[PDB]
Order: structure tokens, then C-alpha cells, then sequence
């Protein structure tokens, strides 16, 4: 058994992006000695994905395991550059071990990029507030339903042509639809709120799935994305 | 093969105000028994785009019903939708999925573009991004396995280009692996960048599909491109 700690110095960035600096923990908690590998990456808005490593020439390293004894630790260090090229969002920074027997550890922050940390996503005046409904971040293999809330709220002066849908992106290449598209015009101060659930079926694979909904402003073309996980064990 | 899932479109190539898009799906069982199913119509696009084919005039409240064949029986039907013009232009996969009772998973898939080529190298404003599985090598083994990728940027431009490149294997339980760090390279008028890159798959990495991801990125212009393949660990 392996414990993953992963702690960023800061969490808000300017538009113009700027450096984070990550402090990564690794500590092996049992009797005997396990061997790994690890490495640090980031997923964000516009399917941005890209690893934390960052190289002057050209890239020829390869991925090098670790061990640690008994209750034996690793901490490093590791920093890197968020361009202003990059989409202003959310960002996910993920640590991830996997030990030799191949149990995986990973350990996650989420850092801002010219957005309010602490505020709903947004389109102008309209806010989007997609919500695992009661935390359930797992169902079991004879399988599971998992609801979610959703409430765009207006708060522009005048009206919102929305666009709305939902996706479940799993294992084995699947997209499962979870919100057909809806379209709504939203007057000044409404609100468009509802629930809406997934049963997770006993014949879907086990895994992750990545429960990705998506919110267009039809008039301006801008387009926001909520993305959270559930994972089928 | 108990399922066979058949798709077609019946147009490929959208300009960037965008369109409609016609589907045939066929669900054949070849099998002598009856199964059961279900299936769905979805899509993929760049910039992190995922959207179902359906799409409904108010509050989608349905859930994914299953169907049933009997033995040699086939489901034909049709799906459309649009595809409206604040969607990135770029590639797009259709997918159609079915998944059996048992958990089996069958899929065919269909990609059309929209306001680009059918069939040119993604590219950045003259710069020509050719990235691809250098020995047609789709899956490896569950003990593991190593797969070579050929990258090729050539610069078209009249002037120098400026990009930054990098890698990384999208995979099962939420991994994200490098696979390129990223890099930075100035190619001038007339020049191609060529390297080639792979990736070792370690025994102990989780079985199942891996999107190998390249992007590069015109650090200039600001502009970024995607390529994206997919190697399966058994």
C-alpha cells in the first residue's frame, strides 16, 4: 500500500498564466519493500492535457521505477510554466503512482487559471452550477445510479440562448449519453434547474468515467465545461 | 464475434458554419441466440468536445432502454444531427456503441471534418503537423509492450515558426502518462522538425485503451492542434 500526497503552492492564476510550484509525496506504509513508477500531469479546459516535465532540447528519457522500504518515504519537487496561450479554467494536477502489482495511487489539486477560484463557472451572467447531487464518487459492479444537479441561472439584464448536454466518458472507448441537447431561452434573472441521473447498468465496464457536461451560449459561441468523475468498481 | 455494428454518414466534410449529419446504424447479431443490448449514437471533437446524437425539444428525462435480436436478426435505423458553427473546426469521430448483457462492447466509428480538408495533415497556418503509429502496432500485450511514434513538422510558412510540443497517453483509472515532455522548437522556412518517439507499456499499467495524445502549439499565434491515436493493452 502506497500513500500519494500532492500540495500546490498557489491555486490562482492570472490570465497571462504564470509558474506553479508542486510538492509531491510519496511514502510507502507497509512491512515490505514495493517497487513503482510515478510522474506529475495536468488536464484542462479544450481537452488540454500535457505532462509537468518540460525539457530544453529534445525529450529522450524514459520512465524509471522506485522503491521504498519499510514506511520509507520520497518527496520532490517538481514546478511548472501555465502559458497565456492556455484556455482560462479549471486545471486538475494529478500525481500518479502505480506500483508494480499495478494498483494505482494518484493524488490531485485543482488550480485556476484567469477565473475566481471560489466561483461558479460562467458565460457573461450566466452562472453554471453541475453538481455530483450527494458526493457519490463510486458505484459497484451490479452497478449504481449517481444524480446530478443542474442550475443555470441568468443573471444578465437581458436573455441567455442556451445550449446544454451531458456525456459519460468511460472505458473502452465509451461515450455514453447521459443529457440529450437540450436548448433553452432563459429570461433576465431565471433559471434553468433540474436533476438528472445515470444508472450505471451491471454491464458497463468497470472503471473511470468521466461525467462531462457542457454549456454553449448559442449568441456569443462561447462554450463552458463541468467535467467529474465516477468510478464503477 | 456475437455483435456486428455498422455505421455510415452520409457526408464527411462540413464547412466551419457547420451542418447536418445523416447516419445509417446496423446492429447484426451473428450469433444463434438471442442478446441483448443497448446502443447509442455519440461524438467526438476536438477541443474536448463530447456530445450525444440525440437531441430533444425539452427536458430530456429518458434512460438508456435495452433491445434484443434473436438469433441472425439485425436493427436498422437512422440518427442525424447538426453540428453548429461555434463548434471548433477540426476532425470529429461518430461512434456507434453497443454494449451486450455479458459486458461485451462493440463499436464502429465514422469521422467526418468540418472546415478543414478530408484529407490533409492537421495543420497550423502553414505548418504541417504528420504524426503517426510508425509500424501500425494497435495494441500490446498484457506483460507489456513498447510502440514507436514518427513525428514530422513541416513548415510551409514564409517565415520561421515557433512551436511548442509534447505527449501524453490518456488511459484507464484516470491516467494521464507522459510520453513527450514538452519542448520548444524554432523550424525555420522550408524545414521539418523529425523525431520519432515511443512509449513503453509496463507490465503493471491497467489494461484497456490508451489515446496516445500529441499537441502542438504556434506559441506565437496562440493557436494549438491535436493528433490522436489509440493503442489498446490487452
Amino acid at each position: 500500500v502506497i500513500e500519494a500526497n500532492l500540495s500546490l503552492n498557489q491555486n490562482q492564476l492570472a490570465s497571462n498564466g504564470g509558474y506553479i510550484s508542486s510538492q509531491l509525496g510519496i511514502r510507502n506504509e507497509s512491512c515490505e519493500t514495493v517497487k513503482f513508477k510515478y510522474w506529475l500531469s495536468i488536464k484542462g479546459p479544450e481537452g488540454i492535457y500535457f505532462p509537468a516535465k518540460a525539457v530544453v532540447g529534445v525529450d529522450t528519457a524514459q520512465q524509471e521505477s522506485d522503491a521504498l522500504t519499510d514506511g520509507r518515504m520520497l518527496n520532490v519537487t517538481r514546478g511548472f510554466w501555465v502559458p497565456e496561450y492556455m484556455a482560462d479554467g479549471k486545471y486538475t494536477v494529478s500525481l500518479q503512482v502505480v506500483a508494480e502489482n499495478g494498483k494505482v495511487f494518484k493524488a490531485n489539486q485543482e488550480f485556476v487559471k484567469g477565473v475566481d477560484l471560489n466561483s461558479l463557472p460562467e458565460l457573461n451572467g450566466l452562472t453554471i452550477d453541475i453538481k455530483n447531487q450527494f458526493g457519490i464518487n463510486s458505484v459497484e459492479s451490479t452497478g449504481g445510479f449517481v444524480p446530478f444537479t443542474v442550475d443555470l441561472n441568468n443573471g444578465r439584464e437581458g436573455e441567455a440562448n442556451v445550449e446544454f448536454w451531458m456525456t459519460a466518458v468511460g472505458p473502452d472507448g465509451l461515450i455514453i449519453p447521459v443529457n440529450a441537447r437540450e436548448k433553452w431561452v432563459i429570461a433576465s434573472g431565471d433559471t434553468y434547474s433540474k436533476v438528472r441521473g445515470i444508472n450505471f447498468d451491471k454491464s458497463y465496464p468497470a472503471g473511470e468515467y468521466t461525467i462531462n457536461a457542457q454549456v454553449v451560449d448559442i449568441v456569443s459561441g462561447e462554450r463552458v465545461e463541468q467535467s467529474m468523475t465516477v468510478v464503477k468498481k
